[PDB]
DNA sequence: ACCAGGGCAGGGCG
DNA sequence: GTCGCCCTGCCCTGGT
């Protein structure tokens, strides 16, 4: 539902970075907003769940 | 970034170009500090990273 | 004026270890928080600046 | 009442 | 074992 969602998924899948932090940097948005889009990406199988140390890997092809 | 000149002044005086040093100095987060180091690199104030990961400051103090 | 500064100073001066990492572990604080306090100790003459070889020494007595 | 980003601790690396 | 720095996620300030 976020206007930036499509752009966030593009960034994530092109850059191969699945971090909330990286999205915040690229789109100049806050933690809550970026976290929600990442959670949507997880919910939609674009991005992995995080492992114990918080890192995720990009599922979707670029 | 409105703090760009301050960051430039900091690195050119200290000769330190770590993201973290700038982040602490300017009381800012990692993302904003990284962005500023990137701007300094694009403006020739500091070098890009070498093999290990360290930058040199090119601008005079 | 970090609340934990005096505590950090007592640990550094007792241990003779002027290290950001040792303070992190001793106090259970983040890297930047510990680094800020080491920097503060440098400016106050409690520890030396970082040497060109990396190292730091404690100046102040225990 | 909103919301970017700075407060926090620390894992993963050279 | 040790070190410092990059970059992370999570929590809550700061602000016109």
């Amino acid at each position: 539902d976020d206007p930036l969602y499509d752009e966030a998924v593009r960034f994530v899948t092109e850059s191969r970075r699945a971090s909330i932090s990286a999205v915040q940097r690229k789109l100049k948005i806050g933690y809550n907003r970026a976290a929600r889009m990442i959670e949507a990406m997880e919910m939609a199988g674009v991005v992995t769940p995080m492992n114990t140390n918080g890192s995720r890997e990009v599922i979707a092809p670029a």
